[PDB]
């Protein structure tokens, strides 16, 4: 299978209907061993067991350096390597520009942007030592088109910041064969907007998961710094 | 078998070490029946038989409307449908702006741009009747960064026109479930002895040239159901040569 | 006087309501001498005369190498230099993918893409000898978002090809200080509802963007695609 | 006089040779009254007095909501309007991915991203009441190409976040005629510099005046139909 013998760590994959869980399932179907990292230990463990045999569920706030370090250490002690990192953890808030408070900014930016940085920092050393890896970051069409879907401007900023971080890490670690790419999903299921989608439907969690599979697998071995749109034509540019 | 039961037509796939042939091989390995369309009938037939059994090789100049329509008819009569179209046919020319003659412009634009339009026009009616399809167009990083690799400005222009055409067809036929996406390969190892290679390679973060199989795997993604929600996309395959 | 002492050649600027004429008018107001190149000699001469004094109107099909060479030579003979080239000439057709014929493809591609190449080829030698210049190419939002406004897919392809050509010429001639940039105008006078600024574009809006790219205010810009679409496409 | 009768607030314009000061000078030459907002009151007042007559210098940390509110209150009390906002304040740090600490992330993100949000939040209400305005945000080519110039990944991330924020505000306030656009400057004025210079088609580094002239375009009526735009000022360093 596409991820035969690979180990993948996916943040925010404990929710049954989320993109993270759909990615964990498709990754497990493709032969990978999956480490689910989310906020609730019991939920993460149960999600890992549902995948099958040989998976792991850990608890960590991706914005907490200490908790991330403990989770990555436990994963490396058991699997010895992390080939793939899916920075899927993220939150949104439908609050407009003038209503964004300091705590709203901090919460939204911490999960997506700071969390992608902290998790990447924790996994990159092992990837560099093991000869490379693949990091997938979750952005949003809102980062490209300027919101207008659900998340507020601080969400658009956070997901745009993820793109800048991912591109910068792609350039820094290209020589180490650590590929860093980003997904920009459109409106995913996890009327007026539907009319603006050429393919005439909303996205599925499995659609984003399949894009993550492509970027995590050797089918994309020559891709780094790429922003892969998964929006059904909602944004053609 | 990502392409099980699918039928794929690939233009310019008769060359031994080209992207088209690499795409045909990977597509066949994934369960697809492949129709190779190139300039030489014997070369196209031999390439198809090299893939395995049940494939087809046809001869047509993608810039010749009547030749394309004849080849597409022959493919539809045998297979009954075309699920995937890979507009891979293309030529390049390393001449600079002031040296581009009318015949140079015509030759380069005809294979890439007019050919992509003519082949897409010939296949789209059957795709609409069959409920959808996937069209992959071959562009180039030169269309995005303004050349500087090998092909001259008319090559950059032709491959940029392909992107405009692809996105326009993506929008027009989205309701018909005909996905149209483009590949923008970087410097790919095909048929590196000049000092200018060091500078180009130094600008590739992954530190190597691309391989035909790299572009073929991206075409496989766009041709398969793994990209069912992607249309109008431009997918860079350049090793980080252009991050934007 | 952002274009004081400058000489600018603008193709397709003979129509009274077009972007080309609006650009010529604003360029003349900013101190430039303008050479209008269009299909009809009398219409081009009258348009140039309407700008004021010291301007010139010439006739040439931008897709005709011989006619372009004659026009540029006449312009250089009189002005001695061409500081700015505005490749504004272009045509559109609202025909869909399956209805595009060979003649439709050729006509639309010839004016925008081949015309931009032929005119640029004819002016670049003098710009190299004169220490640089500014070339502005007219693309379209349709080249970026995939049509859906008016022009058909061959128009989107032609205007996308212009962007690729402009970027390639920008890279080749950067060392000659020949800046090459492109404009991607939106809907210029249902679509209105998808425009955040709540109005259609004006010919003067595109002309003002061309003025910026033609002037020294953009001395460090080359290979740029400048959107003038009122927010119709944010990306 | 492209900015005749306009009032422009420029953050981080107190440094002598910075982009902000160059923008203030060009804006003043074009008829605008400029409000310089920087960290030090004395430096800001002196910079404003150097522009000419009728200008104002204020002290505020763009990442401090109450200081920004006080400075904008004082500017609006004197001028009665703010037509233009240039979110130029920003800092950079040349540290690599694995060396970015929490304090580094906070410092860089606070000035560029949080500061742009806080200052825009403070000025937008008056722009809505005055019938429109123009907001120019300062990003960087590093946000587009993934660093490799000087600022580390957290700088690339902060300036990329500025682009996302600017586009989102452009879409939200288009109906209020508040245009929001971004500048992405390249390398603006030894081995690293020489190598970068070799990848610049125009063959030179940018000048503060080059970016100021682009800000003038976006602030003036010459760009009245532009919103949500990212305007590259990089001499061809990044063509895309
Ligand atoms: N429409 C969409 O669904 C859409 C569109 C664009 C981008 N995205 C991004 O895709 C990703 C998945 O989206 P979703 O719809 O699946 O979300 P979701 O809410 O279903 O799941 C996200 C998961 O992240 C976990 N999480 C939240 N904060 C965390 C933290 N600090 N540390 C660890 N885990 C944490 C939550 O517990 C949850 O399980 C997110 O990054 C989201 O922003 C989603
Ligand atoms: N470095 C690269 O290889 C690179 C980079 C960017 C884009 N591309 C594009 O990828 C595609 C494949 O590249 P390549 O390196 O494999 O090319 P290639 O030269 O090996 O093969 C191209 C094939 O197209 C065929 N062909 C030419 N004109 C034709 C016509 N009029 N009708 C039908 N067939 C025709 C040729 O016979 C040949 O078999 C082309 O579109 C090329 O421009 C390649
Ligand atoms: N909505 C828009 O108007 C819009 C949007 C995007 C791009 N554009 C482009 O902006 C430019 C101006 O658009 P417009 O609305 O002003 O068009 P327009 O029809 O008013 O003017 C075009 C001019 O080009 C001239 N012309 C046509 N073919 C020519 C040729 N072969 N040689 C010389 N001159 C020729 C015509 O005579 C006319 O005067 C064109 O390139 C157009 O595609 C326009
Ligand atoms: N190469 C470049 O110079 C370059 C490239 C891309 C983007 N930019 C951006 O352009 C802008 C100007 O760059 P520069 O080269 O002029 O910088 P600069 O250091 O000269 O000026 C920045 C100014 O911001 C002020 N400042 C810092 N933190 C502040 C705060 N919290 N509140 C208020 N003022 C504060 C400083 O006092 C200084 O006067 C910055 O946003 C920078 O990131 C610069």
């Amino acid at each position: 299978m596409l991820l035969q013998g690979k180990v993948a760590l996916i943040t925010g994959a404990a929710s049954e209907r989320g993109i993270g869980r759909a990615t964990a399932e498709i990754f497990a179907q493709q032969g990978a061993k999956v480490i689910i990292v989310d906020l609730d230990l019991a939920q993460s463990q149960n999600a890992a067991k549902a995948l099958g045999e040989g998976h792991m569920g850990l608890a960590a706030n991706v914005a907490n350096e200490e908790q991330v370090k403990a989770a990555v250490e436990q994963a490396l002690q058991h699997y010895g390597k992390i080939d793939i990192l899916i920075n899927n953890a993220g939150i949104t808030q439908p609050i407009k520009t003038l209503d964004i408070q300091r705590s709203d900014y901090d919460r939204v930016l911490d999960v997506s942007l700071r969390g992608t940085l902290i998790m990447s920092q924790a996994v990159i050393p092992s990837m560099k030592a093991n000869g490379g890896g693949s990091i997938v970051c979750l952005s949003s069409v809102s980062a490209q088109r300027g919101g207008g879907i659900f998340g507020g401007p601080h969400y658009s900023a956070a997901k745009a910041g993820v793109l800048g971080l991912a591109k910068a890490m792609a350039r820094e670690f290209g020589g180490d064969q650590i590929r860093v790419n980003s997904l920009t999903p459109g409106l995913i299921q996890t009327h007026d907007i539907l009319a603006g989608i050429p393919l005439g439907r909303l996205g599925k969690a499995q659609d984003v998961a399949n894009a993550a599979l492509f970027l995590a697998s050797d089918l994309s071995a020559y891709l780094t710094g790429v922003t892969l749109d998964v929006n059904g034509g909602m944004l053609i540019h």
